């Protein structure tokens, strides 16, 4: 019974880390390295793919080092998961093993005038036109638009196609490729599905869509599950393979948001988490039937455990400025100086005293897709103070989520047990209370929070049998890390007055252009 | 000949000052003394009439004593002028020479009931029924309503009225009677034009309105001009006649806005002043025929030099939130702490990059009156910062005046010759430039910024011959007091965009109820 250990690579927008979990699911070591946010033109965003990979190996080496420092018996990791910023796409070569250019990030917008062709070239005015296939609108986010953009504006990537030695990949792809010497060229259900080249139901590609967008079906990797065997660690980029001490295999691979959904044990249909990062991504499970949703939300793979195990689907809602809005209030306005002042301030007033702050800075997402919407405040007086506005922004996140949650039905299919949340903005009490009160369900806040990292640790743990059922994984999490909880509270008339205000404020947000 | 000195009583809302100027129109001695603001109920504001009188006397005595102490050439005061907070109405008794109650101030809201009766039961529903006679809508501000309310709610005043001994008067009148020792009972035209009981065309008390509003005319002083012999100081109430030294006539008298209009030398039709205080008051001289507003603006008397003399009319607009907005950002919102930062932060970015901040905190006035409009901001992004927000408040204040001035130009059938300015926010360089740009006119900024006290000193000094004509007044001003001059410097394309955004932003402002 020894002590098994499992490794997760949390490869985020901003930074990369490694965590080693042990068999009780406790994070026993960690190390983080950031990478550069390249912004060559306004609203463009770009990552150096070698920066990342290297972040990834340094992260593993040091974390290990720290672990054997404090448990000198530690000799190996059973396996290693990979969770990652979805959509972000990397262009590289099968002979130089190297990237032909930087990677345009999930929220980069260089594909704006490619998305406007696609939706007219083949969409005829409908961007939903292929949304029964992909699960997705034509948008600037999804890999394929970025994919092509390269082929059209990058001499070196254009060349690659000319010789059919080009390799397109999301970060699970690019990271399993280099981590594996150069020998695994695989993606997964989740990351594929953000491609815009994958079929939701079939769970394999679409030569239809591939060639329709001028994208060779040969440059793509081989799709696979989230919890199987992907390859082995055969590189020594920061003495990583030496550090690892044994033949160590890559067995997990999963999108960061789905990952978080796994790490919060949203296994049953109707179960949901919200990640309150810079944005918010709300995901709900919907069983093995891929719900679509008129409403503008996204149909997406929740996850599949092993080669053809039961493949669960999900729906998806984002708000773009959540944690961003708090940092904005602090840095750009100078509404408060120190993190906790935010919450202590919001608490210091009864309520918004009539004001509404729609923090719609980079647009309005979710059930209302309004790109023209900008940050608006309404109904101020000389009574209004920063507290009221900090409070108001908090509400506004909660009202959007509330608008998202209800939007996850109509046809539908189902209720909401509760909401496991994790964010760092979930550290904030009041926001939780208010949101609990609005949706009217319990809100679970796990003290052991790296439930995103964890997701990829489970996928690899299972597919190497450190745990052997989901039942066990649930058995463990219930036993080891306490799940602090926040019940609803407030009049049903309160709720509704907040919303009639909310819905009146939105009428006023439309602006850009 | 020897040095001449005129004295000016500046009877403000929150204090009273006496300023003494010399023939060069320079302030050479000053003394301020405040009075108590009595608020016996929310929205109610009220002043002690005797407290005000005593202050003016203490003010005069000290200011005169300081002057003998530090000016060997100073022998006496040629005349006194009076400038006052308009609309504040006093109710006193001819034989006790005393107030039967405190005086309700202009911004006082107690006459709201009376004011809605008057619009319904006399206006058919149109508060502008009387506008072509008085230049004015039915509002709580004007003196007739304050008078009517005393008659109905103050037993003392109701009795007084019956004994045939009741005196109503605005603050000029009040001051000017108690300085007489009770002997004069007079009002100048500018002040009379604010009672709702004076016909603009004839500068005489309308008989109809007095009966329609049931206000007996025995209770109302004689309407004379702004410049002429009203009487003499004969009182020794805080050492005043003993300080005055000789006989000293009271020869000037004028509502403070109007006085400011005069002291900024706006004698030609098309010349206007704006006072950027807490709020804004804007008056334009529209020449000798009265011009009435289709845009909600107020028609009023500008001034009249000498009994039954040449008579200049004005249009008048305000905004409720200028300096206040600057104060709000600083106290309620912490967007800066030292006032110099206001301008240094706004200067720090070239534009507002799209955002608009309508700071209609307590409603909109101007050519688009709307008590429902509230403080609103639109068009913000994560790239927006306090610097822009501040700068947009500045832009907001300016744009509103641009509307006001637009309206005036249309009503008056003229163009804006030039905008002289004063107030506090006048000291804000960048505001003044954005304002030249918008109006496409030069903006004149007196270094002798005490122009409200000056209007009345000039009035008095013309009717005494310290200056012989308006031309000389102007010549002396030009020659002796420096005039900083702010030319336009924007574009007409930027100017259009700004106004178009502003117009759009206005349509989002609606809220309260």
């Amino acid at each position: 019974f020894t002590m098994k250990y499992v490794g997760s690579i949390d490869q985020g927008t901003t930074s990369t880390r490694f965590i080693i979990f042990d068999e009780r699911q406790r994070p026993v070591s960690v190390h983080q390295v950031p990478h550069t946010q390249h912004t060559p033109h306004p609203g463009w965003l770009e990552h150096d793919p070698m920066e990342i990979f290297r972040s990834a190996c340094k992260c593993m080496s040091v974390a290990i080092a720290k672990l054997r420092q404090k448990d000198a018996s530690f000799r190996k990791i059973e396996a290693i998961g990979i969770t990652n910023q979805r959509e972000t796409t990397v262009a590289w070569d099968r002979v130089t093993k190297e990237p032909l250019c930087y990677a345009p990030v999930w929220n980069d917008l260089r594909t704006y005038d490619i998305t406007k062709k696609v939706t007219a070239e083949l969409g005829g005015g409908d961007s939903m036109f292929a949304s029964k296939i992909t699960g997705l609108p034509v948008s600037t986010y999804f890999a394929a638009f970025k994919m092509r953009w390269m082929l059209e504006n990058v001499p070196a990537v254009a060349d690659a196609c000319r010789r059919g030695t080009l390799c397109f990949g999301t970060i699970d792809t690019w990271l399993m490729y280099k981590l594996s010497g150069g020998k695994a060229f695989v993606t997964d259900v989740t990351n594929a599905s953000r491609t815009f080249l994958m079929d939701l139901r079939t769970r394999k590609w679409s030569p239809e869509l591939c060639e329709k967008l001028k994208i060779p079906m040969e440059t793509l990797p081989e799709i696979r599950s989230n919890s199987e065997l992907f390859g082995y660690v055969e590189t020594d980029e920061c003495g990583v393979a030496a550090a690892l001490n044994e033949r160590t295999p890559i067995m997990g691979s999963i999108g960061d948001q789905q990952s978080a959904l796994f790490g919060n044990m949203c296994f049953e249909k109707g179960e949901a988490k919200n990640t309150y990062g810079t944005g918010c991504f709300l995901l709900m499970n919907v069983g093995e039937e891929a719900r679509f949703s008129k409403h503008g939300l996204l149909s997406t793979v929740g996850f599949q455990v092993g080669r053809d195990g039961p493949c669960y689907y999900a729906l998806e809602g984002a708000i773009a400025c959540a944690g961003a809005t708090v940092e904005w209030m602090r840095r750009n306005m100078n509404l408060f100086s120190h993190i906790t002042e935010c919450e202590k301030l919001a608490r210091s007033v009864p309520g918004t005293q009539g004001i509404v702050f729609v923090p719609a800075f980079s647009g309005l997402l979710a059930p209302y897709w309004d790109p023209s919407a900008r940050g608006t405040i309404v109904g101020m007086t000389l009574k209004t103070t920063r507290a009221h506005v900090i409070r108001a922004a908090l509400q506004a996140i909660a009202l959007q989520l509330n608008d998202v949650v209800g939007s996850m039905k109509r046809d539908a299919g189902l209720n909401l047990s509760s909401l496991r949340v994790d964010g760092g903005l979930s550290k904030n009490g009041l926001l939780m209370e208010i949101q609990a009160s609005l949706l009217g369900v319990d809100i679970l806040v796990p003290s052991m929070h790296e439930t995103t990292a964890l997701g990829a640790a489970l996928c690899a743990g299972l597919a190497a049998g450190v745990w052997t059922s989901l039942e066990e994984v649930k058995a463990v999490s219930r036993r080891e890390n306490s799940w602090k909880t926040v019940s609803p509270s407030g009049s049903a008339m309160e709720r509704e007055a907040m919303i009639a205000e909310w819905r009146e404020a939105l009428k006023r947000t439309k602006w850009a252009k």
